[PDB]
């Protein structure tokens, strides 16, 4: 596997995206987000949040938000009918965000 | 040779409102859309000012929020010309 090589030069996999957060240590740290897209009813999953409870309900927010906003984002697409697992991966080992 | 039943031709629809003498009046407005520039016409407005720049605010609008509506569609791409037809003879919009 890696270590290191933070974020790969060249595009990356689609649901797969990078962003930096201030963690419960308050020092600025990076995170990866993965996201997994299979045929299903619309069900979100989680996994990699150390059980934080303020990171789950922030999850829910922003799938409710992309439910609600699901045809001015998409144009067409169907959340529906569709399940996502979102799995979040520390790299620089900071703390929950 | 006013509203027919099942979906007329996309881009025509009826919208009603206040005339310049208050009364309601019912109006349908007719899209025309060809492969151009961006270009916006207009006609059927009574030469109203008042509705020639609330038409113009509204297609700035729409370019600049395209992408959320159409999900693509290029408005630029596009000439659109818009006719107003009144259907009461109620006065103008």
């Amino acid at each position: 596997q890696g270590g290191g090589g933070l974020i790969p030069e060249g595009p990356a996999k689609p649901g797969f995206l990078y962003t930096i957060g201030l963690s419960n240590k308050g020092m600025p740290g990076l995170y990866r987000l993965e996201l997994q897209v299979t045929k299903g009813s619309g069900k979100l999953a989680t996994s990699g949040l150390w059980n934080s409870s303020s990171a789950k309900e922030q999850v829910k927010i922003a799938f409710d938000y992309f439910k609600a906003n699901a045809s001015r984002i998409s144009g067409g697409s169907k959340v529906m009918e569709h399940d996502f697992h979102l799995h979040v991966v520390e790299l620089q080992n900071t703390g929950p965000l």
